[PDB]
RNA sequence: GGGAUGAGCUGUGGGUAGGGGUGAAAGGCCAAUCAAACUCCGUGAUAGCUGGUUCUCCCCGAAAUGCAUUUAGGUGCAGC
């Protein structure tokens, strides 16, 4: 009963990481690291 | 300082247009740009390259080696 009562499952939905938002979460290379092709391109399979 | 009746200078009007013109030839000039003008479109071209990437705390925590490579400042697999 009354809609303000409904809340989801435990574990079924969880936050979406954001990756360019500051040196407290992933900082600024955003988990590249890099600077080679993989900081900027990505790799493909069969090379 | 050079020429200053000459292969002179100059006005007005016209013609040659981009891999094309024009050049007493320097790759010179073609609207302050020229070893291929400019504008718009393909188009948010592509760049193994440079730069940038934004709030917090808790736990753990490297590598800079091997092999191969049109490879050596890139990448794949292993190692961590
Ligand atoms: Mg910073
Ligand atoms: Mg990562
Ligand atoms: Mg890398
Ligand atoms: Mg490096
Ligand atoms: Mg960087
Ligand atoms: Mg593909
Ligand atoms: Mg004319
Ligand atoms: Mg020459
Ligand atoms: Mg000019
Ligand atoms: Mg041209
Ligand atoms: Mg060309
Ligand atoms: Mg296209
Ligand atoms: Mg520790």
């Amino acid at each position: 009963l009354k809609l303000h009562d409904l809340r989801p499952a435990r574990g079924s939905k969880i936050a979406r990481t954001r990756v360019g938002r500051g040196d407290g979460s992933k900082g600024k290379t955003a988990g590249r690291g890099t600077k080679g092709t993989r900081a900027r391109k990505q790799v493909p399979v069969t090379f």
